[PDB]
């Protein structure tokens, strides 16, 4: 049997997007209320307190709509300003990538960077830091998806503000999925969404801000005012006796207000886990199986994504394709430098229970194994079923 | 009986955002495809093909990931050059707003502005084309919704195209509503969205440009790229065979491709009747009752939303308090300038029904006679009816 | 215009099926899970305990899983047999109807009778009563809805305990949307359902079951056992710990589960308030226009459902086509013997708000003034508002 | 980690009731319309139609509203008078129960009874024909779902016709997931449903009527009438044009109009294809693994279930217990006299997809481990593997 192109698949674990929980995919068929109307003013404000909980943050956070390249973008924007030397932490797609928003704001970039399987030094950073007093604004991405790999960003943090420096982290991939906050890495911005490890649609962006940044972004000339980039303009958003700069996205809202309840019902300790269990259970059956992990180290792997090296001569976009046209089961591709590297397979929200980390052994190396290679695929799902058993 | 402001309402006739349809709420709910999911990236190329239908174009509209704010402020940014002499029609909040997305990419500005209950005279746009031949771009709003009236854009457009220059139209309030399409006025670029009256929820823009606004668009250094106020990295990005700039909003999608087949099924044409009938029925009522239409004349108001003025001594807040209070029925308030001087009925996709008008009728009389009014609420419900049977 | 009649309506105010609520459809929606999952095990003894808190019932109702007419011939097939007398009380169809299943299961029939229009007099039972001492059964409905009116079943139910009879009471549209349960009437068997006043889909039956009813049902040799028509087979199924007779409908019960949650979180004398101050409001714009409430008095028309005597000479049938065809709104038509004598309007869950009696007035108006009546409409909505302005 | 019994699990793979399509669960969530809307009218005729589509029936097939246990009932009821000399044909614990309603009415009953993993030889029923040629009425389980079996119903059928005999046939848990027919066993009375291969929620019967069944019916006056048990009553209700004899289960049919139309667009071949692969593949691991599968021979091993004898020692229901608690996985438990001997995995509507067998192996394999078993679970996913990869 074969899977056709154009109908549905049957199991995604994907990296971003991802599958919403069906929950959330229920509340994103609420009643569209106007956004003026007494009960969406106040679940508006409620939603960002549940946003506030959820991320442990002393202020409001800030919801802008659009998806979190929109956060990213703004950020650069209105934090960033040419008197501004930015020190930008490259470890992959996304890292790279912020460097290049950094310089349109600011012409002093500095970068450390590092190859896109391996994670950013605390000591690199902290010679850096020494070496330039002159930086002001240091960025950092978490969990940069397409490699599949965690920055040390708490100690990082802590190192940049010891330095005097903003910090801006970008934990689109992270949050909600392992434990991290705004405040655990002194973060200035915070940028985050719904659509990876909470499992909500995509189309929303959660920026956590210090008081600090408020201040440097409200100072700056140049900062986005009236614009789709403004954070600025959202400031009193959350307020359910404020307006909105322009109309929210209603029906994200909704669903976001879902996902939120989910995680905070669940307990994120207990959500952290099971991303974490999945994860590590891949982990194993991948390496059991003869494939490689594509992170350097076991200790910088992703709690929420797994990106397994291709092997070398292996097609690696037709493996994709082989695992959906004959398994149902879809994968991301790498994206930018590691597209046609690794494969990623998302544990994310809905997709982070260990029994999805055995579809996914299955799928990947029946796709291996279809394309010549001869792994060990039941060594893999006895190596996964193992960690699932042992844990504790 | 009191509705608690914290409590849903029964009906919402709001000018936007307004309810989506039943069915796309339920399409709302599909399962988030991975974007790069060929049978994700075969409906989205799809959802643009009806889209281009629904807009009539002879090319493909552009897709993008934010409400029409984001429409209109990319098309500033992208099609206003620091050369180009900008002329800015201004009947309304929306068409006075634009100018300052316009100052923003070229210091060169004219406008004719006419008072806030009126609509744009086509003979004063060809006057001020032939004073000013320097003129390359001119911007209009089809609806100004805080006022609803309607400015006659396809006049307005061929006189723009007589003179050469550039056109914007903002038919965010209109498309769907009633008989309009980027062709009808020369537009080179044309924003609408779906959350009016196409009834699907708000987070997308659909834009339609010209080929010559691409070739004007590809050949300004200055038009945002990598950026979401990019209109030109979405370029090739409806084909199944391109990436995303960035990630699509899916569940949207999933929407608007519920809301395109609604209204391609069920005929424009009978779409655009019964927007209008509604509206028409609405008007009839409110002047039957005692009350006045916010428009100069009848001619120049909305088939999609009535604005009622507010009688002297008259809180429009607390009036619509009273009519949500009183019987659950949700209006809009005024926008910027029209504030607090009127009150907006919405007819609007599922509300472009003619027994919503009595609804309407009934619940603002009822809270207009609340504030010490003494309407003719029997002799507004009759001639609204009367409007309905000689249409039968 | 015209609403075709293959293409969905615009308002449905039906008197049964009626439209479910939107969190409801929702709570359809669920995932079906195996119905001996712990968790749906769980989820059915939490309905079922919801159900009897909604009914104050002193034991557990009965679900059974078909629609009410199951209900109530599995009362007769299981409470009356061969010695039994029964007296079926007759104001309308459904009353008229049980005594045709009461004379299948015992030879013995006594009946009271009145016309369509009339309550069942007390003291007519009272009388039947005394000189009827071989009376054991007594059968009953409280909303005889095709006729849109009730019977004082509190008192007659009173009367038949202390006759030492059995009491069987339908309240199946009136459950919910007035003061009414099983301990009120002294009911043996006390049917209800989920898709009238409480706005959930059809196709289940509530039953409230005495003590005494259990043991002269699990007495009978001729009550149905391993049956689609058994009341005695589902007597344990309520608990977590005890099986299935066969399976229930896991969506049906899914929506109910929301139904429930509904009614009791907006406060049961809320919701009936509502529903009487809507047919309140209902009937004095009937009258007021120049039209009948089919009740042969005020003090016995239904909270939950208007009766409209339909005016000689019009052609009822064509009436309820026109107010669809020319207005989207869809009403009821009387049944058996009262089907072309009358028209009905539910109000019922959703549609017990009183802006739908506004709805229903000019629809129903409007469509009479179509077939020739010279109604007063504006009068009649002046009337209804003056209600709903009127009430403390 | 462990999942809790009051939450969800994450892969429910039972064989009856099952998960619905995502698309069905949608579409329960439509309006509630009145049942005499003529828009339900013209749904409620062309669902009965893409019934007769589907089951390629000459004349239309009757839908019953209560779940399948309801069309057996009534099928007994109807079809077998007390002068009828009925045959009932056991393999497990439907064939069995049926002849309780046979013998309810009509006192002659003969059977042949085969061990319960066992399928009836058609020679057998062949030789009780000729040694009972008084015989008038046959009836058979195709899947008698406890066992996971399969009669060979099409050559029952041809003999039973060759004897000039009705037959009844129970295919409630084989329509839509193999190919089976009314015309291709000759069936009279063929009752199915919607819950299991065809993945919409339960609560309906879909019943094949031959037209001989229909005179043998119409002319036995104790066939039920004015009762949920009335075949007789439904058969002019599919017309838009004529009554419901009771209330349909709107929400019901407007899933069962989704369901269909997935399997008619699917193609039915293309779906009977995926059940019989996911059920290879899973006998294909379960022996692998060092376990049974139930079924005497292969040959009868049911395309939508697979039952799994338990081994000696092993409580089955601990072993689905810890399958859920430890995977999110789960089982069904036998039935009657095969509950406690087996456990059952469905491969019905959504989870008749391979990956879903390779999901059900692991669990099954992970509680066995964990109750003492010593497995091969390593071979089990690769011999079940190999059966996918062999088709593709
Ligand atoms: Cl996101
Ligand atoms: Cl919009
Ligand atoms: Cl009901
Ligand atoms: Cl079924």
């Amino acid at each position: 049997m074969r899977y056709p192109e154009h109908a549905d698949p049957v199991i995604t674990l994907t990296a971003g997007p991802v599958n919403a929980y069906p929950e959330v995919l229920r509340g994103l068929g609420r009643t569209v209320l106007y956004d003026y109307d007494p009960a969406f003013q106040l679940l508006y404000e409620k939603v960002v307190d549940k946003a506030q909980k959820a991320m442990r943050l002393s202020n409001k956070p800030v919801i802008l709509h659009g998806e979190p390249v929109l956060g990213l973008e703004a950020a650069a924007a209105s934090l960033i300003s040419p008197d501004d030397v930015v020190l930008n932490l490259a470890s992959g797609v996304y890292g790279k990538g912020f460097g290049y928003w950094a310089k349109r704001y600011s012409p002093h970039l500095l970068e450390i960077e590092v190859p896109y399987n391996e994670a950013i030094d605390p000591q690199a950073v902290a010679d850096m830091l020494k070496a330039h007093p002159e930086i002001t604004v240091v960025s950092v991405c978490h969990h940069d998806t397409p490699s599949g790999t965690i920055n040390p960003i708490d100690a990082i943090g802590a190192l940049v503000s010891a330095h005097g420096a903003y910090l801006i982290v970008d934990a689109v991939s992270s949050f909600g999925g392992m434990k991290t906050h705004p405040e655990d890495c002194k973060a200035d911005i915070y940028v985050t969404g719904p659509n990876k490890c909470l499992g909500a649609p995509p189309g929303l962006t959660m920026m956590g801000v210090s008081e600090r940044a408020w201040a440097k972004m409200k100072a700056n000339p140049l900062a986005p005012r009236a614009s789709m980039l403004s954070i600025v303009d959202w400031e009193n958003a959350w307020s359910r006796d404020k307006p909105f700069p322009f109309t929210p996205s209603v029906s994200e809202i909704n669903g976001l207000d879902v996902a939120l309840d989910l995680y905070l019902n669940e307990g994120p300790e207990a959500v952290w886990a099971r991303h974490a269990l999945t994860a590590k259970a891949m982990r194993a059956g991948v390496t059991a199986m003869g494939l490689s992990v594509w992170a350097a180290s076991d200790s910088i792997a992703s709690p929420t994504t797994t990106a397994v090296r291709t092997p070398d001569g292996v097609d690696e976009k037709a493996l994709r394709q082989a695992a959906r046209a004959r398994y149902g089961v879809v994968f991301s591709s790498g994206r930018g430098e590691t597209l046609g590297k690794l494969t990623r397979i998302g544990h994310m929200g809905p997709t982070a229970q260990p029994i999805y980390a055995i579809a996914a052994l299955t799928a990947l190396g029946g796709a291996m194994n279809a394309a010549g290679r001869k792994l060990a695929i039941g060594k893999g799902i006895e190596a996964a079923l193992a960690v699932i058993d042992a844990d504790a």
